[PDB]
């Protein structure tokens, strides 16, 4: 099912509900692998217990994410009507993040290209305008949507994953306008007063912006707002970003999990 796996994942117009499906499907594969492992029969038995516990931690971790993936709208939902705009559901945002943190820790955490590269450059801070209100006094527009896509293009999936993991550990995880948010979780949930560019130094950076974007796109009630007469002009760009942001994060989770399991199964393979 290599082509079926690609048809899904790179599908057109992916939904926030596809995110839930992704985790459930992952849980399923993890559960089956755990059954096949515990159905083989000293040191070997010890390697089976450890790998089994690992599998358990992952399933519980993805299920936290799964239960948090309660959205139904497009991952790249774009609103131009002042009434359509909303604050992202905080329980979905924080839960998705915590699930991701649990997944990453269960398999490790600080790993791979977790950084070791210039992460500075407030070039895309303008992506914050998409996190505010819509319609009349809205700032969201064509150029800001390009900023959001640029921020996402400038970072790998691992980096966006790491930014979410760190965010989940922050203490100020409640929604805040673009000008005040200090972590991607607070930026993704958002505030009712809306706002323009990301003003804090903690944000502004590409991996943080890309994280705010991916979390918002995956969470329930998370939508992107633009000024009227801008939807058709900026829709495509923000939609592409949210979708790429999510595809990058989930693909990295897939790679991380895939390796955690392999090295575990290889471990028992030795002894």
């Amino acid at each position: 099912g290599g082509l079926v796996a690609e048809a899904f994942g790179f599908k057109s117009d992916p939904k926030k509900s596809d995110v839930k499906t992704y985790f459930t499907t992952v849980a399923a594969k993890l559960e089956k692998t755990k059954t096949d492992l515990n159905s083989l029969p000293t040191a070997v038995e010890g390697a089976i217990k450890e790998v089994s516990e690992l599998l358990d931690k992952l399933v519980k971790a993805v299920k936290t994410a799964e239960g948090a993936s309660s959205g139904t709208a497009a991952i790249g939902e774009v609103v131009a009507d002042a009434d359509a705009a909303k604050v992202a559901d905080k329980a979905s945002v924080k839960g998705i993040a915590k699930g991701i943190k649990e997944i990453v820790e269960a398999a490790g955490g600080s790993e791979k290209l977790k950084a070791v590269a210039a992460a500075k450059g407030e070039n895309n801070k303008g992506a914050g305008k998409l996190f505010g209100k819509a319609g009349a006094a809205a700032h969201g527009d064509s150029e800001a949507a390009s900023k959001a896509a640029g921020a996402v293009s400038a970072v790998s999936g691992e980096q966006i994953l790491s930014a979410i993991v760190t965010a989940a550990d922050a203490a100020e995880q409640d929604g805040k306008k673009p000008e005040e948010a200090k972590n991607p979780i607070a930026a993704a949930i958002g505030d009712k007063d809306g706002g323009a560019e990301f003003g804090q130094d903690e944000m502004k950076k590409d991996d943080q912006i890309a994280a705010a974007i991916a979390l918002r796109g995956m969470a329930k009630d998370g939508k992107f707002a633009v000024k009227d007469g801008e939807k058709e002009k900026a829709e495509g760009a923000i939609k592409g970003a949210a979708e790429s942001a999510v595809r990058k994060v989930l693909g990295a989770i897939t790679g991380l999990i895939g390796d955690a399991v392999s090295s575990g199964l290889r471990k028992v393979g030795d002894s």
